[PDB]
C-alpha cells in the first residue's frame, strides 16, 4: 500500500539527484528507478502501484533493441525530467507531474531508428496517416493503445476532464520531440523571455516551455559525464548510419550525418550540432528555468571536448 516505499542503494539514492545522473547498465533496475522517480517527483498515491508496473512492462515490450531509440534513452529522458521538476517544484501542476514522466517513458514507443525523412521517402504507411511528426504521432497513438489494455490504465482515478487534460499535456509533449518544431519553439520562446511576455499562466505559453524542457530532456545525452556523451554518441550515429544506408537503397544520397562513409567528420558533426541544437537549447531552458543550469554546463563541458578531440588533444 502507501506503506511500501521504493528506495535505491545509497549510490543511485543520491547520484539521481544530479542532472548528469546514468542509469546503469542493468535493465532490469529500470523500472525500479522509474517508479521511484514517480514517487518522489508525483507521489506515492498518483497511481496504483500494480497498474504502473503493468504499464511499465508493455511500453517496455513496445520498445525496439535498436541501439539508441529504446528502452534506456525512455527512461533516460524521463529521469532527465525528474530532474527538472525536482528542481523547479513550485512550477508545475499534478497533472503535469503524472503526465511528463510518462510522456518521456513512451515519447519513443516502437521507434525502429528511422527519422521522418525517411519514412516520407520510403513512402511508409504512417507517412499517409500522419504527414508532420510522423513517428512523434505513432508515438502518442502507441501510448493511447498502450493505457486502453485491461489493467493498464494509470489514470483511472482521474475525472473524465482531468484525464482529457493529462493526455493533452502527453500528446503534446510528445509531439515537441519532433525536433523540426524545436527551433520555431525555442525561437518563441527566446523573444518571449527577452521582450518579458512569457507567462507560465498562459497556457500555450506552459506548452512551448513543456515542449523545450522535453527537447532538452530528449537530447539529455549530450548533458553527461564525457565517457557515457561519447559512448552514447556511437549508438546514434549507427542508427543514422544505418539510415543513410536505407537512404542510398532507396538511390537517394543521405544527408552528411547519416553517411556513414563520413565517419571521420563526426567530431566537426558533433561541433555543428551543439552550436547550433543544444547550447541554443539548453541556454534558452536556463534562462527560463534557473535551476536547470547544470544541463547548460555540462553541454558546454562536452563541446569543449569535441573541440579537444578535433585538435587530436581527446579519441574517439
Ligand atoms: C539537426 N541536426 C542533427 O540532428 C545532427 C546530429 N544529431 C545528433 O548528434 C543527435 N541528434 C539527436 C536527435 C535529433 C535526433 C539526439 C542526440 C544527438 N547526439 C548525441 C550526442 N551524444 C550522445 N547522444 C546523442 C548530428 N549532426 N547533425 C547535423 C548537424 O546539425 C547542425
Ligand atoms: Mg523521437
Ligand atoms: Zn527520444
Amino acid at each position: 500500500q502507501g506503506l511500501m516505499q521504493f528506495t535505491l542503494p545509497v549510490r543511485l539514492c543520491k547520484e539521481i539527484e544530479l542532472f548528469h545522473f546514468d542509469i546503469g547498465p542493468f535493465e532490469n533496475m529500470w523500472p525500479g528507478i522509474f517508479v521511484y522517480m514517480v514517487h518522489r517527483s508525483c507521489g506515492t498515491s498518483c497511481f496504483e502501484l500494480e497498474k504502473l508496473c503493468r504499464f511499465i512492462m508493455s511500453v517496455k515490450k513496445n520498445y525496439r533493441r535498436v541501439p539508441y531509440h529504446n528502452w534506456k534513452h525512455a527512461v533516460t529522458v524521463a529521469h532527465c525530467m525528474y530532474a527538472i521538476l525536482q528542481n523547479n517544484h513550485t512550477l508545475f501542476t499534478d497533472l503535469e507531474r503524472k503526465g511528463l514522466l510518462i510522456a518521456c517513458l513512451c515519447h519513443d514507443l516502437d521507434h525502429r531508428g528511422f527519422s521522418n525523412s525517411y519514412l516520407q521517402k520510403f513512402d511508409h504507411p504512417l507517412a499517409a496517416l500522419y504527414s508532420t511528426s510522423t513517428m512523434e504521432q505513432h508515438h502518442f497513438s502507441q501510448t493511447v493503445s498502450i493505457l486502453q489494455l485491461e489493467g493498464h490504465n494509470i489514470f483511472s482515478t482521474l475525472s473524465s476532464s482531468e484525464y482529457e487534460q493529462v493526455l493533452e499535456i502527453i500528446r503534446k509533449a510528445i509531439i515537441a520531440t519532433d525536433l523540426a518544431l524545436y527551433f520555431g519553439n525555442r525561437k518563441q520562446l527566446e523573444e518571449m523571455y527577452q521582450t518579458g511576455s512569457l507567462n507560465l499562466n498562459n497556457q500555450s505559453h506552459r506548452d512551448r516551455v513543456i515542449g523545450l524542457m522535453m527537447t532538452a530532456c530528449d537530447l539529455c545525452s549530450v548533458t553527461k559525464l564525457w565517457p557515457v556523451t561519447k559512448l552514447t554518441a556511437n549508438d546514434i550515429y549507427a542508427e543514422f548510419w544505418a539510415e543513410g544506408d536505407e537512404m542510398k537503397k532507396l538511390g537517394i544520397q543521405p544527408i552528411p550525418m547519416m553517411d556513414r562513409d563520413k565517419k571521420d567528420e563526426v567530431p566537426q558533426g558533433q561541433l555543428g550540432f551543439y552550436n547550433a541544437v543544444a547550447i541554443p537549447c539548453y541556454t534558452t531552458l536556463t534562462q527560463i528555468l534557473p535551476p536547470t543550469e547544470p544541463l547548460l554546463k555540462a553541454c558546454r563541458d562536452n563541446l569543449s571536448q569535441w573541440e579537444k578531440v578535433i585538435r587530436g588533444e581527446e579519441t574517439a
